[PDB]
């Protein structure tokens, strides 16, 4: 009976000492077992494993509670999906580009690089400690865990084609946007005027126009009476807003937005780049950086700063 000592965890915070039989697989002793993302369930302990930390699927109430406290999910597949993604994201390169942690292109990850760049430029606090901790580590240049968690929380695998707006939508549902409030007014010739209040994610996202200004002035929406009506923003309380539309040629002016998603090619299988407004316009394409004083190109998301806005419309 030869044995080594290892640590098991679900969160990489709470470590549990184990003595493992080197004649039995990790799986026979712990159930599903991972070493920095690699599935070692069907592998026997090696000497070099001595004192290393292994992730294991929770197999008692104590570990299921630790997993809920860290990830805010009880989904038994979550840990396996996180580890599957981490097994690739730990091999990606995360260069600093224009003071931001980017990702060198691999495994169709352009949407993920564009999201990661965006998240470093808007004010957001994540509810699950796993996401908040990884977000801090990503900002400091170590983004492998954050990217793997984003894939797991969005139900996406490495290589799957992803949409930045859909990814941000899922992440915002895991963020504290409770204080965020949007008041809209809908004006119809027939039904008259009606005001509604949105909160959380629905208060910071709009689909239909890239222009925050145009949203303030009013956009043409269908009324249930059949008529076109005008929707406009009455009041916005949020640290940012995200304006999205199907990709179209659009002019980005230095100092009038925070950052934007460029999308080139066909529906689903195209390529994202990230435009950021600094002292001039920077285009971050994974590891690649270009700058220009002007920009016109196919934009699908624009992010803007906000604190408190109240319309002057009567
Ligand atoms: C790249 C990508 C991955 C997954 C999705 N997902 C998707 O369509 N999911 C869905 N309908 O459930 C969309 C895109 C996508 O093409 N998004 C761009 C920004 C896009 C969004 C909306 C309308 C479009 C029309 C033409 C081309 C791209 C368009
Ligand atoms: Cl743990
Ligand atoms: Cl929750
Ligand atoms: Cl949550
Ligand atoms: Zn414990
Ligand atoms: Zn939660
Ligand atoms: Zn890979
Ligand atoms: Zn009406």
């Amino acid at each position: 009976v030869r044995t080594i000592k290892v640590f098991t965890t679900v969160d990489n915070i709470n470590l549990h000492t184990q003595v493992v039989d080197m004649s039995m697989t990790y799986g026979q002793q712990f159930g599903p077992t991972y070493l920095d993302g690699a599935d070692v369930t069907k592998i026997k302990p090696h000497n070099s494993h001595e004192g290393k930390t292994f992730y294991v699927l929770p197999n008692d109430d104590t570990l299921r509670v630790e997993a809920f406290e860290y990830y805010h999910t009880t989904d038994p597949s979550f840990l396996g999906r996180y580890m599957s993604a981490l097994n690739h994201t730990k091999k990606w390169k995360y260069p600093q580009v224009n003071g931001l942690t980017s990702i060198k292109w691999a495994d169709n990850n352009s949407y993920l690089a564009t999201a990661l760049l965006t998240l470093q430029q808007i004010e957001l606090k994540f509810n699950p400690p796993a996401l908040q901790d990884a977000y801090y580590r990503a900002r400091a240049g170590e983004a492998a865990n954050f990217c793997a968690l984003i894939l797991a929380y969005c139900n996406k695998t490495v290589g799957e084609l992803g949409d930045v707006r859909e990814t941000m939508s899922y992440l915002f549902q895991h963020a504290n946007l409770d204080s965020c409030k949007r008041v809209l007014n809908v004006v119809c010739k027939t039904c008259g005027q009606q005001q509604t209040t949105l909160k959380g994610v629905e208060a910071v996202m709009y689909m239909g126009t890239l222009s925050y200004e145009q949203f303030k002035k009013g956009v043409q929406i269908p009324c249930t009476c059949g008529k076109q009506a005008t929707k406009y923003l009455v009041q916005q309380e949020s640290p940012f807003v995200m304006m999205s539309a199907p990709p179209a040629q659009y002019e980005l002016k230095h100092g009038t937005f925070t950052c934007a998603s460029e999308y080139t090619g066909n529906y689903q299988c195209g390529h994202y780049k990230h435009i950021t407004s600094k002292e001039t316009l920077y285009c971050i394409d994974g590891a690649l950086l270009t700058k220009s004083s002007e920009y016109k190109g196919p934009i699908t998301d624009v992010f803007y700063k906000e604190n408190s806005y109240t319309t002057t419309i009567k």
